[PDB]
């Protein structure tokens, strides 16, 4: 009965196995869940079937044998959500694709295709810097990383007028005059800029709702300032509750700035919840979490900051080892907090190796999301209710036991609270995140 | 005794440029999915052995009704997929206005989320004006088959990537993978330079099937070294069978079984009861496009003229050959491949309603029954379904 009740929208990143980079070994979910098609449809719909607003497919284009397990082999977006969307019915389908490393024309029919099969449930999320390396994959081996938002603008410029190019009436199919369409309400988009030339029109029609809906994540001054400019929505990963805040008064204010209304820019923050009927239960769950690191990987983590130091010889369960005399290749302010911590607290080496290993491998999850259902539902109210979030991105550790705690456990609380409806009426990913109709800029 | 292969296209309403007046279609067939289902499952059912979605990516006022509105190909074909279950989906992409990472990425992940039923048609050269949608306004000319070859060879390497057996994903040690049988390809070319590995693993046939359509000499050497099923656009049985000896002679050339290039002529069957009502078939057919239309577009070849003032010209495969009753169009169907002309067929129906199920209905249980054609598709590949073997790892 809370005086600032309101329904809080929902996305799932759907990282294969989990968000935990090891969550391959948990039992709750198939080991070779990141390229299992069957698993993703049965998550979808798991998410579908309790309201969740849409699926979002995280991707990247870049491979090293250090490379964790869900990136060294996952499905592509077009193709994983395009056979997503013939087995739901609502969930929306959110893909990343990169600006840098996409012809603007096929980004736009490959995305209008996805949202036309779909009845309306597309969104790109656009990708402004991908992974270091990825450019050797595509003939770029050194990006200009000083142009890289400059880039991903105009991109976005030419693939949303690209999209426009049908009037959602245009298409006659008169049978009996044989008129196929009304040729004053197609447009050509000749656009021509610093780095793209493209004539269009597009070969695709526009979607139940619009256009594509537009996801960014930039956090940079420059990236904050594109999704004021350009996103519908926009998300973060492992901000606490005060960064949180921070970025969501930013990016709102830098779409007042550019003359858009920030109540229809969404902003959505990574979290990763762990809960239990006790905090007892939900703190074993977390612990089963952190030993997905082996006590080695743990270990070899260390490593890379102390240069390469052989933590292997110590015992686990002794105090930290004096290693203050050991240098570090450029991580030495990370190797202090390391050790002030160990330090402050009478940490053993096996605490200190999964607190910097645990902290790292699971950015959205802090304390405060780890608890009881109530306990953790009050905390997401409390981001809502104080400016920090208008929904959140779930991504769980283990997205098999993960998303089945939340929807079974969460929801339900949230909806008793009167911050959850399930049944939120809506044809369209627009109508779920309750954005106007895309309208064309002809209409 | 000789089993024919067939292959569908599925030109949204058809392969006539006005298929959308007809009635056995719904008017927005090019761009209404469940149709497409329809036809996919319809094709399946009758053990055809693959859809095949041609494209484009150039639209002007003038282009036909398809051509101003379709779908996508791989996100269609990914659709497609999880709503059939033995039928191959091949699908176009240009080599010239696509990324070689981004193509074997997206026909890999089509390829794993089927169960190994994907197949990719190279097109070489595009229709002109479409590099005005990629800034390059005046693209390649000759290098067109050379961007091409290296594109392919890029594209092959990539999907070799991962070993067959490189995932062991152990959970008894935590061993995920296998670093050794893990490949970069290192390609420096003279067009593309790409390290992989690729992010993504071989399906269960390999990789996906390789499908081409080049009529010329640069085409056919291209398709006798790196196709595995070539597309031949013959209006005739003569030009069919000169193109089918080509194609399997620069397979013999390039030291591959020629028997292993299967060469799938386009044709658009129309069958009746009867010689006369299929001839009537084929008026209501041709007639979609009248004859003003078709005098006009002649008129615009030869500077505006006024032909009212030559039929056969203004609207000129369907033949003659394969206009018939279903026993006289599969007699045609058997003489083409028992003369060297065809190892199976490429449907391009005029009408996709009315045309696939006469096709399917009636011929193919006339080729059942003279033993040229087993409906059932035993095998779970695209390549099975074309008596290909499992393709091994260059590093196998």
């Amino acid at each position: 009965g809370s005086m600032t009740r309101k329904h809080i929208h929902f996305g799932v990143l759907i990282q294969g196995a989990g968000a935990n980079m090891n969550a391959w070994k948990h039992p709750s979910v198939p080991p070779d869940a990141s390229v299992n098609f069957d698993f993703y449809v049965d998550r979808a719909r798991r998410a579908e079937n309790a309201g969740i607003a849409f699926a979002f497919i995280a991707d990247s284009a870049y491979v090293t044998p250090k490379s964790a397990p869900h990136f060294l082999n996952r499905f592509e977006p077009i193709s994983l959500l395009s056979a997503l969307a013939v087995l739901t019915s609502k969930i929306g389908l959110v893909g990343t694709m990169s600006s840098s490393y996409s012809e603007p024309y096929n980004v736009a029919r490959q995305f209008a295709s996805l949202d036309l099969i779909s009845g309306g449930r597309a969104g790109w999320n656009v990708v402004t810097s991908s992974i270091e390396g990825t450019g050797k994959n595509y003939g770029r081996p050194h990006p200009d990383h000083a142009q890289r938002y400059a880039i991903a603008a105009e991109h976005l410029d030419v693939v949303q007028g690209l999209w426009d190019s049908w009037d959602d009436d245009a298409l006659v199919r008169d049978r009996a005059t044989g008129r196929f369409f009304d040729p004053d309400k197609l447009h050509r988009l000749d656009h021509r800029g610093r780095f793209f030339s493209v004539e269009g029109p597009l070969n695709i029609r526009r979607s139940p709702q619009g256009q594509p809906v537009i996801f960014q994540a930039g956090s940079s001054d420059d990236g904050i300032d594109l999704a004021g400019r350009s996103a519908d929505a926009v998300f973060s990963n492992g901000s606490t509750f005060d960064e949180a805040r921070v970025f969501y008064r930013r990016v709102k204010a830098a779409a007042a700035a550019a003359g858009r209304n920030p109540d229809h820019v969404k902003v959505f923050p990574g979290i990763g919840p762990i809960v239990g009927a006790t905090q007892q239960e939900a703190d074993d769950k977390y612990r089963q979490v952190r030993d997905l690191l082996s006590p080695r990987e743990a270990l070899a983590y260390l490593s890379h900051f102390f240069q390469q130091h052989d933590f292997s010889v110590y015992p686990l369960d002794g105090p930290f080892p004096d290693i203050g005399t050991l240098g570090s290749d450029g991580f030495q302010s990370t190797t202090d907090n390391i050790k002030r911590l160990a330090r402050e607290r009478k940490l053993t080496l096996r605490e200190v190796a999964y607190e910097v290993s645990t902290r790292r491998s699971n950015i959205g999850t802090s304390e405060a999301f780890i608890g009881t259902p109530e306990a953790v539902a009050s905390e997401m109210i409390r981001w809502v209710d104080e400016g920090a979030a208008d929904g959140f991105m779930l991504g769980l550790p283990v997205t098999g036991f993960g998303l089945d705690d939340f929807v079974d456990h969460v929801l339900p609380v949230l909806s008793a609270r009167g911050y959850f409806d399930p049944v939120r009426r809506g044809a369209t990913l627009r109508d779920h995140l309750g954005l106007p109709y895309k309208e064309s800029r002809y209409a």
